[PDB]
RNA sequence: CAACCCCGUAAAAAUACGGGGUUCUGAAACGCCAACGAACAUCAUGACAGC
């Protein structure tokens, strides 16, 4: 196998430029920065030098340029001006893009590089906005501000809709402590959201690129105070929130001002800045942990002071590198010019044991003082400290409206999706910035079109990738408490049993077993097992996702096929199975050593579960996590249910969450076509009111252009995947291709897929699964046109036979996306579909 | 694991073999952050209580 982190790479290398006939060379700068090494002008090619940087000894022979890095060895790269079109793209798209957004086509490869980051910045927003569109469709089921109450229809739809109680689902999108908002700020979260959605597909094309001038007076003030209320929450009382925390610090580190422990504190937690740095902080405290004089704290009496302890380790190391400027320079380099993936990991072991033993005195002084008698004693004197550090406080300081935009999403995403949008966010800014220093040092063009002049300058993008880190920090953090209620109780009991039951039978269930008084009031005496279902069914985060993206009334078909729920069991290591199998085996079960018999107990008790086994929890009992020798016969029976309850959620929650993620994927596909269809100048046609989303691979086949210089060659030598497509273009549906493109839109695969997984034969992926069912929709619904094609036929005769996916079929429905080669490949082909499961391609 | 380009020995095929490049191919350049991922996550020790 070949890997990117090729030898010119590690040599120093980053990017190789064509300039109006000249080449210049780069090299890794202070983040990612670039700064410019050499130039080879035209014809007398001296190999000019411009800086020391890091290249030296450069040199031309024949079509490569042979260089040498700071280590002694021979590098060799290709030469960019001796390809057959230089800088030009296999989509045969440059100088259309270029025009559409700078207005003159260029002599260089630097602006297409730039314009392919933004092409980027678009598709991962569509695909969340999507997901989100669909949550609120599926959870509440179905002019500016004047015009609406005088329409008189769409006020008694939005009124009524704004009255569901099913709003409580999505955390602090419409509830603030316990009341509902205004009407005016739910009613512009709604707008917003559907004016990005119409934006997110392809309202004016430049809405989301300017936005002070297309906002009306009333959205920016709503989109201020949601900003104003996160703010305001943590800056106010932080002194008294940390009190435990800066007295400890201050203890370790008692030659420092209380002023400069404060502000340090305020940056490592609030606004992290320890983690876009270069090194991982994380899988240094992890080595560190495993030496002799260290290997206590991985003990089980650290079980209730464990993310506490780490916090405090974490800000010793960063305190560290903070004071010493020359050994986290070298440990970058270091890691930056590595030659394989077993290089690293010697690197960080070598760092991590040098460290040990230098700061290791630091780490025990602070574990000292972690117990339950000094914790208490600390946060009696919570005002004994007076700091300003007015100035660096995130409230003192305005955000842009892009930024706004992006946090009154984060209020309808979970804390995993949250990391997706923003981590891929922070990167594409950080090339832009990259991409613009080098075209203003170099004397060339900059300047954008009027239209996106005013967002794409580098004043502004260098502030939005600002405000972007703290969105991502201060979002995920953990919302206000708030109280359950009669609906959240109801959704809880039927998921466990009562599946599609009158809501008059759970309530009477619910008097019997949790007593309410005369007067409304619960008795005080008994409440075991409202307390149970409320601290395990309510307030777990896989309970949310369920009701989001699933329905209580019929998710428990999910645990009824043997071979799914094998399939997701067979996944977890060996380890966390055996820890499954004690805890939850029972009493008469003999102990076993094998795997397979671990999985068919699991099994067996995730397939029988009722609420009525828990009707009898000793939920005053107290498990003691520290020393496991001191539970006893009532304290054992409790873990056993709450370990019982966690597994049966849990394999939900995986199904449900993979089949999304396959979906999303080809989202992707299907905005990128409708993107890439304008630019052509080709149109889709319409016949039989349908959607022929197959005319631009029909276009592309017959263009002199795109088959000398596309991905679709006709030519003696590279004649392979012409053919290919070209012959499976022969074996289409209109219909089913149109009638694919409706599932993927509206995600019908997770909602319908209570009448289709109970006939599924044998699972190796969750590719074939998500297949099974649009294949099985398909056939249900005769959504296909035998007339047109004599094929299909055959594919639906082999499905029914087999009881698994047809291979021949994904290759038919699949096609619009024909004319690129790689998208094409990997979404039809299973070993190539999972970038964390690789396997060979089955030739044939 | 697949794509594209350059360079070598056979050769006119859906060309095979052996080397090197690629932010301008696909969720996809290097070093952080993320994801796979299930024992979690998280400005606030844990548990009971309160809803
Ligand atoms: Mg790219």
């Amino acid at each position: 196998q070949k890997s990117k982190k090729t030898v010119s790479k590690t040599s120093g290398l980053k990017e190789a430029l064509s300039v109006q006939g000249t080449v210049i060379m780069t090299s890794f700068g202070k983040g990612n920065m670039a700064n410019l090494s050499y130039k080879i002008p035209s014809s007398q090619k001296p190999q000019n030098l411009n800086s020391s940087a890091g290249l030296k000894n450069v040199e031309v022979s024949g079509k490569k340029i042979k260089f040498q890095g700071r280590h002694p060895k021979i590098a060799t790269t290709d030469n960019p001006l001796f390809k057959p079109q230089p800088g030009m793209d296999l989509l045969c798209l440059k100088d259309k893009l270029e025009m559409h957004y700078f207005g003159k086509t260029f002599d260089d490869n630097i602006h297409i590089q730039l314009i392919y980051q933004i092409l980027d910045i678009e598709k991962i927003l569509a695909v969340h906005v999507n997901n989100i569109v669909f949550t609120l469709d599926n959870v509440l089921h179905p002019l500016d501000y004047q015009t609406l109450r005088g329409q008189t229809n769409k006020y008694d739809r939005f009124k009524n809709y704004i009255k569901r109680k099913e709003l409580l689902y999505f955390g602090e999108a419409f509830y603030h402590e316990n009341e509902r908002r205004y009407e005016e700020d739910i009613f512009a979260i709604l707008t917003l959201l559907s004016a990005l959605a119409q934006f997110c597909f392809a309202v004016n094309s430049f809405w989301l690129y300017q936005l002070e001038d297309q906002l009306s007076d009333e959205f920016k003030e709503t989109l201020s105070i949601l900003w104003e209320e996160v703010t305001e929450r943590i800056d106010s009382e932080f002194l008294k929130t940390n009190t435990v925390n800066l007295h400890i610090l201050c203890h370790v580190f008692p030659k420092e001002s209380k002023e400069t422990i404060v502000r340090a504190y305020y940056e490592f937690l609030i606004k992290k800045s320890f983690k876009n740095m270069g090194f991982s902080i994380k899988k240094l405290r992890e080595i560190m942990l495993e030496q002799s004089d260290l290997k206590s704290f991985k003990e089980d009496k650290y079980n209730s002071v464990r993310a506490k302890l780490y916090k405090l380790f974490d800000f010793i190391i960063t305190y560290y590198y903070d004071h010493h400027a020359f050994e986290k320079e070298a440990l970058v380099s270091s890691l930056r010019s590595s030659l394989t993936e077993e290089n690293k990991e010697e690197i960080y072991i070598k760092t991590a044991r040098t460290l040990a033993s230098a700061l290791g005195a630091d780490f025990k002084k602070a574990a000292a003082d972690v117990n339950a008698k000094n914790i208490r004693d600390y946060q009696k004197k919570a005002n004994d400290y007076r700091i300003s550090f007015e100035d660096i406080k995130i409230g003192n300081t305005g955000i842009g409206y892009f930024s706004e935009l992006i946090y009154m999403l984060t209020l309808l995403l979970d804390g995993k999706e949250i990391n997706d949008l923003l981590t891929t966010l922070i990167n594409k800014f950080d090339n832009i910035i990259s991409f613009i220093d080098i075209l203003k040092k170099l004397n060339l063009e900059f300047k954008f079109k009027p239209e996106y002049a005013d967002f794409f300058n580098m004043t502004n993008c260098r502030y939005t990738l600002e405000e972007l880190r703290v969105i991502n920090s201060i979002a995920r953090m953990q919302k206000p408490s708030a109280d359950a209620r009669k609906i959240m109780y109801r959704d809880a009991l039927r998921i466990l049993g009562m599946d599609n039951r009158p809501d008059e039978e759970i309530d009477r269930e619910l008097e019997r077993t949790m007593p309410v008084g005369a007067d409304g009031k619960f008795i005080k005496g008994k409440q075991g097992f409202r307390n149970f279902i409320a601290s395990n069914v309510i307030e777990s985060s896989r309970f949310h996702y369920l009701v989001r993206y699933n329905n209580p009334h019929k998710t428990r078909t999910l645990v009824k096929n043997p071979n799914v729920v094998k399939f997701v069991l067979e996944g977890i290591p060996e380890t966390q199975i055996k820890r499954y199998f004690d805890v939850c085996k029972g009493q008469e079960i003999p102990p076993t050593s094998d795997k397979s018999a671990q999985i068919d107990v699991l099994a067996r008790i995730i397939s029988s579960v009722d609420y009525k086994i828990f009707e009898d929890v000793p939920q005053s009992a107290k498990i003691n996590k520290d020393d496991p020798s001191r539970n006893f016969s009532d304290a054992l029976k409790k873990q056993r249910y709450q370990a019982i309850v966690s597994l049966y959620l849990t394999v939900m929650y995986l199904i449900t969450k993979n089949l999304v993620y396959v979906n999303s994927r080809y989202v992707i596909a299907f905005h990128c076509l409708e993107r890439d269809a304008f630019l052509h100048g080709v149109t889709l046609p319409k016949m039989n009111k349908k959607i022929v989303y197959s005319q631009l691979t029909t276009h592309l086949l017959t263009d002199k252009n795109y088959t000398t210089y596309g991905h679709l060659k006709n030519q003696k030598g590279h004649r392979k995947w012409y053919v290919l497509v070209k012959n499976n273009l022969q074996n289409s549906d209109i219909t089913a291709v149109s009638s694919f493109a409706n599932i993927v839109a509206a995600i019908s695969v997770v909602r319908n897929s209570n009448e289709y997984i109970s006939g599924i034969g044998e699972l190796h992926s969750y590719f074939e699964l998500y297949h099974y069912l649009v294949q099985s929709m398909i056939a249900k619904n005769n959504w296909y046109d035998t007339s047109h094609q004599p094929k299909t036929a055959e594919y639906l005769n082999n499905l029914k036979k087999h009881h698994t996916y047809c291979k021949d079929f994904v290759k038919a429905y699949c096609i619009p996306f024909g004319y690129v080669v790689p998208r094409y490949k990997n979404l039809t082909i299973n070993e190539l579909f999972d970038r964390n499961n690789p396997n060979p391609e089955p030739k044939e």
